[PDB]
């Protein structure tokens, strides 16, 4: 009765890293929430290397090692989600990982831009989705990290 | 004779799809360039489905089927590349595909934003790269589709 026990792991994707505090406040909240459920956060800035390629490789490895990704696809520098987060969602999708997404703005892209085109006459997607359709996989788009985490707990038990 | 011959295939990732012509002018130029070298373009809008999930699945399948991705990481709706393209680059990276990227703007992110922070005091990466570090894998960032394609021809022969 001392079998190996898998500790669940979630990759914490999102532009919080670009906050003035490098994501400290966001990541601390994540750490506290996950601690209660014995889930390990895999955080992009953990044991951060100095070289871009090393940072990238470590983050890809975290995605490979995770049970799920919870991705913050909130508006970043406009109505579009963060590209880095989008890359990570793509990585996870290719590796058949559970991907859970949330955003602070759930309106359709055309509601966000107020038109079928942006200010430069570039087409805004019309699929009833809050962001680029590649980022949607059929799972509900959540309103917060917490709500996404509740789905994880219900659908990925120990 | 009459052994099976593999036709090389390149997934054409980029926000040209959002042009007023749905990328017609871009894709036509791509088709002509690749035709000369017996390379098949895998284009996001080819045989386009109506449902978001079907379009997504077909595009993921194209990446799975490709020999390389040439991704247009040009500024889209600001200094950041397109998120959908970023997702596709992520997918390709996880699948160990050759990923080739280009941009119309090769300046470092901090040169583009003119500061180490944006207008909202959000951190701009300082790794001497033109975009989010996740999008760089050690291969040169090219100036055009054509220059990326030249690398493909030199590094993925028939
Ligand atoms: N784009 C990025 C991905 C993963 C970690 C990072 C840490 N600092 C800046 C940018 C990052
Ligand atoms: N985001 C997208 C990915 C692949 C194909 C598309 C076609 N139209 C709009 C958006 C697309």
């Amino acid at each position: 009765h001392h079998h190996h026990h898998h500790m669940r792991k979630i990759y914490i994707a999102g532009p919080a890293v670009f906050n003035p505090d490098m994501g400290a406040s966001y990541y601390n909240k994540v750490r506290e929430l996950l601690k209660k459920e014995n889930v390990m956060p895999l955080i992009p800035t953990d044991n951060e290397a100095t070289e871009a390629l090393d940072i990238r490789q470590k983050n890809i490895q975290m995605i490979k090692d995770c049970d799920a990704v919870i991705a913050d696809l909130s508006p970043f520098r406009g109505h579009e989600p963060d590209c880095g987060t989008a890359f990570e969602v793509g990585c996870a999708a290719a590796l058949n990982k559970m991907v859970l997404t949330f955003t602070s703005d759930r309106r359709n892209m055309r509601e966000k831009y107020g038109s079928g085109v942006d200010k430069d006459n570039l087409r805004v997607e019309g699929f009833g989705l809050p962001f680029n359709l590649m980022l949607y996989d059929g799972v509900e788009v959540f309103d917060s990290f917490e709500s996404a985490f509740k789905y994880f707990l219900a659908n990925f038990p120990s």
